[PDB]
């Protein structure tokens, strides 16, 4: 038991940032979120990441996490919260096909969301 966290499920689409025919960047659940401020509180895999690490990161082809035992996986850094999506890497990679632009578009299928939240 690491920290103490709150129960969020949901099933639904997300958004993402498509570099170079690969999503890099996660955006939202449901939704695109607007980026156009000085935040920094998120991952930024843009800079130092690529999607390849994207799906370790927060993406799982299972989902195993009780918000409890994570002090055993990557996630131990005791977070304020993080967005597991359970899916194939399919589904992910091929919203997007030829885009170096630095951009993707929110998908259209119903995934597994697995949230967690912080409570002090």
């Amino acid at each position: 038991r690491p920290c103490k966290y709150k129960l969020k499920k949901s099933t639904n689409k997300f958004c993402v940032t498509c570099e170079n025919q690969a999503p890099v960047h996660f955006v939202g659940v449901g939704s695109c979120g607007s980026g156009g401020s000085g935040i920094f509180l998120e991952t930024s895999l843009s800079a130092g990441s690529d999607w390849l690490t994207f799906q370790k990161k927060h993406i799982t082809n299972t989902r195993d996490v009780d918000c409890d035992n994570i002090m055993s996986t990557n996630l131990f850094h005791c977070k304020d919260k993080n967005t597991f999506i359970y899916s194939r890497p399919e589904p992910v990679k091929a919203i997007c096909k030829g885009i170096i632009a630095s951009k993707n578009v929110l998908t259209t299928s119903e995934f597994y969301l697995s949230d967690c939240n912080v409570t002090s």
